[PDB]
């Protein structure tokens, strides 16, 4: 059977906090008043929610309302949002109401004047990538230190008001409490951001999953290639990774955890050498790449989840020396 694994940091944060902290099922929601809010416009729709720009008419402030589709695990997202509230760069849950139409809970958040992703990605300077990556790390070290893994780190879940240089990590719907030895569902994160642990069906994963997703974001930005690992499906996703990191280190990884690859891989994986990060550098991205960016990326994009930098280690990296703190 597979070899067990544990996080190398914040391993026992949940056993030492009171049960009411992590036992989200026993949490009692204290409902706000839907009366307080007036919907202005529909911002988006996902498979789990509809998001609206709204006005809180009791204090005349712009808010964002996320009306959850009935699909249960709502208590988990509420509990995590309340636990993390006030944390650095963590979106603030302002209220919880019952939508009289859907009959489901609606989460009310603070509003972030989010600059369009493809508009921002195209204008980021080297300094701005370092600056915003440091702001994301503050959010991840905080939630990790609080015994929570995000499990959906990706550019669409990072709200940025570029004008005010304000960042918020949002969409805590897939976030979970980390309990050592617990097996988790591998059907988390967006395809391009899924860690090798998920792709090889290794269930005893931890906060380090977030650090692989962060590395995918960093690679896409510094190299100007969105997404960096462009798999057609979950199987080709691992082949795309193996074409860069190599098959020898992939085999060492699955061997360490006594994991067997799905036989489907026999006809598609092949043999690949590890590629030097310098190969992805070209005249259109050279101004975003440095030896420090490459060294930092190399320490995030590792097969072995136990070998990745943690968020706190990542904030110590020379890549961030230039960032004003
Ligand atoms: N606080 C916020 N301020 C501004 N926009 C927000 C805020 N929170 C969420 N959004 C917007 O809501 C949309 C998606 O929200 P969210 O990620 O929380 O839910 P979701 O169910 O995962 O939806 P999706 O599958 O579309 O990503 C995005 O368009 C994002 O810009
Ligand atoms: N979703 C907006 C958005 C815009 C730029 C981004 O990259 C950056 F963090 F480096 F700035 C991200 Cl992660 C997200």
């Amino acid at each position: 059977g597979p070899v067990p694994s544990r996080a190398r940091v914040y391993t026992d944060v949940n056993t030492h906090r009171p049960s009411e902290y992590w036992d989200y099922e026993s949490h009692v929601v204290e409902w706000g008043n839907q009366d307080d809010y007036q919907l202005v416009r529909k911002l988006g729709r996902g498979k789990y929610s509809e998001v609206f720009e709204a006005i809180n008419i009791t204090n005349n402030e712009k808010v964002v309302v996320k009306i959850l589709k009935p699909v249960a695990k709502i208590k988990r997202e509420i509990k995590i949002l309340e636990n993390l509230r006030g944390g650095p760069n963590i979106i603030t849950l302002a209220d919880i109401v019952k939508d009289p139409v859907s009959r489901t809970p609606a989460l009310v958040f603070e509003h972030v004047n989010n600059t369009d992703f493809k508009q921002l990605y195209q204008t980021l300077t080297d300094y701005d990538i370092r600056f915003y990556m440091y702001e994301i790390l503050k959010a991840l070290d905080y939630c990790h230190s609080m015994g929570i893994m995000h499990r959906d780190v990706k550019p669409h879940n990072v709200m940025i008001d570029h004008e005010h240089r304000k960042l918020r990590l949002i969409d805590w719907g897939l976030a979970e409490f980390y309990h050592p030895g617990q097996e988790y569902n591998v059907r988390v994160a967006s395809r391009y951001f899924k860690g090798p642990e998920l792709l090889v069906d290794y269930q005893m994963y931890d906060y380090s999953l977030d650090m692989w997703s962060l590395g995918c974001m960093l690679a896409s930005m510094i190299f100007r290639k969105e997404p960096f690992f462009h798999g057609h499906d979950n199987y080709d996703q691992l082949v795309r990774i193996a074409k860069v990191l190599g098959t020898e280190d992939l085999y060492d990884y699955i061997d360490k955890y006594n994991i067997e690859l799905d036989p489907r891989f026999n006809d598609i994986l092949g043999r690949h050498s590890r590629k030097r990060w310098e190969r992805f550098v070209h005249s259109e991205n050279q101004h975003l790449v440095s030896p420090e960016a490459l060294d930092f990326l190399d320490k995030l994009l590792r097969y072995d989840h136990q070998s990745r930098l943690t968020a706190r280690e990542a904030m110590e990296h020379p890549y961030f020396y230039t960032v004003v703190k």
